[PDB]
């Protein structure tokens, strides 16, 4: 009945390497509760500090209940620590995007930005700063829903020097603030369809290009009108920058009237790939199993 249930060893298990990372290794796997006789399709970290105090961290984690923020279901200390979450079968927003590229309409993108800043607000309202926030970071539900995930990893334990506000980087100062300046480079890689930020700029570079006033570059789809709402989310005054509870007012306007606000060739006529269409789902789902959120009911 625990909100942050401890697993042993035998109630996981690793299927498949999905991915690396800085801070750790992500798996395909199933959750088999111990004499509850039912499988669950999860994600399972095993990342690179006392175990009261980690486990006192992620009980934030587990805490979190948002339709657009993923919720840790469990977790292992062993040698490693080990999370587990419920799998997301069509994988990071990154990739999504740029995968799908040619079928993203106006709808969609302005959707997503809306649904991160709704997870975002509901980070702030719980004390926990993001301190990672990029399209990577964002899963993909179904393509009308995503979900953020790896919030306060960076505090639980290389730095994503292109996503931190100037702020962070200089003085190692993180608020909600500086999660918005991140939230802008997350819309700015949405809007490209997945560009990476800088690219070609080393990385040692970067806080002087920002003290200079260089920015990310309009994308070619996004009006004037958008492109102000990134650039607001990157001014040196953190407390000047839009507030998450902003971001979902403004995007939510824009959703309604998407046409007005991105300039998309052929945006009447798009349409994205279904579970049973999906190669990355199939890829994922290839029997008896039972879905985390309807175990958790
Ligand atoms: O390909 C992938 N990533 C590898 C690198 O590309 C994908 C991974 C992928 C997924 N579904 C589900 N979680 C995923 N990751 C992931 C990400 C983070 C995790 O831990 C946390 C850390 C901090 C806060 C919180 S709150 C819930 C979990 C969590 C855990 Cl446990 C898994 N589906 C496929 C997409």
């Amino acid at each position: 009945q625990a909100l942050l249930r401890i697993l042993k060893e035998t109630e996981f298990k690793k299927i498949k390497v999905l991915g690396s990372g800085a801070f750790g290794t992500v798996y395909k796997g199933l959750w088999i509760p111990e004499g509850e006789k039912v499988k669950i399709p999860v994600a399972i970290k095993e990342l690179r500090k006392a175990n009261k105090e980690i486990l006192d961290e992620a009980y934030v984690m587990a805490s979190v209940d948002n339709p657009h923020v993923c919720r840790l279901l469990g977790i292992c200390l062993t040698s490693t620590v080990q999370l587990i979450t419920q799998l997301m079968p069509f994988g990071c927003l990154l990739d999504y995007v740029r995968e799908h590229k040619d079928n993203i309409g106006s709808q969609y993108l302005l959707n997503w930005c809306v649904q991160i800043a709704k997870g975002m607000n509901y980070l702030e309202d719980r004390r926990l700063v993001h301190r990672d926030l990029a399209a990577r970071n964002v899963l993909v539900k179904t393509p009308q829903h995503v979900k953020i995930t790896d919030f306060g990893l960076a505090k639980l334990l290389k730095v994503p020097i292109k996503w931190m506000a100037l702020e962070s980087i200089l003085h190692r100062i993180y608020t909600h603030q500086s999660d918005v300046w991140s939230y802008g480079v997350t819309v700015w890689e949405l809007m490209t369809f997945g560009s990476k930020p800088y690219d070609g700029i080393p990385a040692s570079e970067i806080s002087s290009i920002l003290e200079k006033g260089e920015r990310l570059p309009q994308p070619p789809i996004c009006t004037i009108d958008v492109y102000m709402i990134m650039v607001k989310c990157w001014m040196i005054d953190a407390d000047s920058r839009p507030k998450f509870r902003e971001l979902i007012i403004e995007f939510s306007k824009m959703a309604r009237d998407p046409q007005r606000y991105l300039v998309i060739q052929g945006d009447e006529r798009m349409h994205l790939p279904s579970p049973t269409d999906s190669n990355f789902y199939r890829a994922l789902m290839d029997d008896d199993v039972v879905d985390a959120d309807e175990y958790l009911i």
